This record gives C-alpha cells, sequence and structure tokens, in this order.
C-alpha cells in the first residue's frame, strides 16, 4: 500500500542528515527553496534520500535526481512511485 510521507517527516528527516549547531530552522517553508539555498550540495541531501528509501522501501532514479531543484517536486517524485508501487 502506498503509504504517502506528509511533509512533516521530510522536514525532520532533512535534519538529520545534518547535525544540531550546523542547520537552520526548517520552519515557515521550505519547499518553494532551493537546496543550494539551504546549505546543501547533493552527498549530504542523497543521505536524506536514502533515510526515506530505505524506511519506505523505494529506489530514486539516477536521471530524474536532476530534476528537483525544490523540495517541493522531491516530495512528488516520492509520493508518485509510492503510487506505482502498489
Ligand atoms: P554531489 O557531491 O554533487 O553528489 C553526491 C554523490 C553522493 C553523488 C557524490 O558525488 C559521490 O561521491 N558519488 C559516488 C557515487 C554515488 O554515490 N552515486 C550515487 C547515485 S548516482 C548519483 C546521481 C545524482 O546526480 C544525485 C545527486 C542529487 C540528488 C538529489 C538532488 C540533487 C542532486
Amino acid at each position: 500500500m502506498a503509504t504517502l510521507l506528509t511533509t512533516d517527516d521530510l522536514r525532520r528527516a532533512l535534519v538529520e542528515s545534518a547535525g544540531e549547531t550546523d542547520g537552520t530552522d526548517l520552519s515557515g517553508d521550505f519547499l518553494d527553496l532551493r537546496f543550494e539555498d539551504i546549505g546543501y550540495d547533493s552527498l549530504a541531501l542523497m543521505e536524506t534520500a536514502a533515510r526515506l528509501e530505505s524506511r519506505y522501501g523505494v529506489s530514486i532514479p539516477d536521471d530524474v535526481a536532476g530534476r528537483v531543484d525544490t523540495p517541493r517536486e522531491l516530495l512528488d517524485l516520492i509520493n508518485g512511485a509510492l503510487a506505482e508501487a502498489a
């Protein structure tokens, strides 16, 4: 069953990939903002991705990783892939 995750869980899991006194306050919004904009490259970002992949049992496609500028689009990607996994 496709268990679509919420934006709350995503927010929290994005924090786990950094530490404590090295991150910003993910509050208000983080969906219409960029990853470069929040001090995330790719490496630390894939850690966040794998955090979710392993939990829901998914796998992120390679070409499609270059289609997410915003967390907004990343959420659609995972939500959509879940829907096709049934
Ligand atoms: P950054 O430093 O540009 O990239 C992080 C990775 C982990 C890819 C780093 O370059 C590295 O050491 N890679 C070794 C091979 C590896 O782990 N590959 C992972 C699968 S292939 C990566 C495809 C991507 O381009 C993913 C990058 C990404 C993901 C999500 C949003 C934006 C960019």
